[PDB]
């Protein structure tokens, strides 16, 4: 039938889905349709927190949702540049991989 | 009678109180005694996102409420380096001046 | 009662845990009996998969536990070789520090 969660701070609700860990909740959000692109108060995605902590698996669920790697925080850089930063270089290939189809 | 908020992530819902920009809700959240520096998923504390906002009264009240000067982010820099950041002359003062209250 | 899990290549069963990702189960078994340090076919301890897949969390809780992380796998790779693989500064500090002091 159709809804739309309309949260407030939807996106911070994301960074701190992203955050908690749930996984099972994350799927089934972006299962809905929530945009993981939303930033926070701080304009960071819940992809720049799954990067920021490492999160490979969470940030491929939002990545896979279309969450834009190429999105830079307002003093943070690039999702993508945040993950190359914190390390876990699958994932920074990863959404190298992704930002590539992106800036395409 | 003895009431406490009971939040998980208070920092957090402080934070997204600050990206309301709700001075009045914010005094009210601190006044029942919730000031415990939880910071955030991205290790910020309300402080320092009121800081790199540009937020001098809110972050003013943060203060006197019991926000702590030397609270680290996720860099580790305190709201008084968000501040030099954003520059205000005011806030940067404000920050600096309880810092040197409360480093002895 | 004294229970103990007694299976065979626990080990393996546990670095398969880190492949499923519940990080509870894991957390159980080796507050339950199960030693970090118990390794597979490959001679990698849990340690040595979590730290090569990444997974700072489950890496953190049998660093909790107690594992060493300077034993070299069949590779001769310790698991901080397979932080250093991962590239997690996270990681990579954590393990540097644990297995530094457990070292001496």
């Amino acid at each position: 039938e159709g809804a739309s969660f309309n949260l407030e701070d939807s996106g911070n609700f994301l960074c701190t889905t992203v955050a908690k860990g749930d996984s099972d909740f994350l799927k089934r959000l972006l299962s809905s349709g929530m945009n993981p692109n939303s930033e926070d108060y701080d304009h960071r995605t819940p992809l720049h927190v799954a990067a920021s902590e490492g999160l490979f698996l969470m940030a491929k669920m939002l990545v896979e949702a279309g969450a834009s790697v190429i999105s830079k925080d307002r003093w943070g850089n690039s999702p993508l540049d945040e993950a190359r930063l914190c390390g876990n270089k699958k994932l920074i290939k990863l959404l190298e991989d992704v930002k590539n189809a992106q800036s395409s």
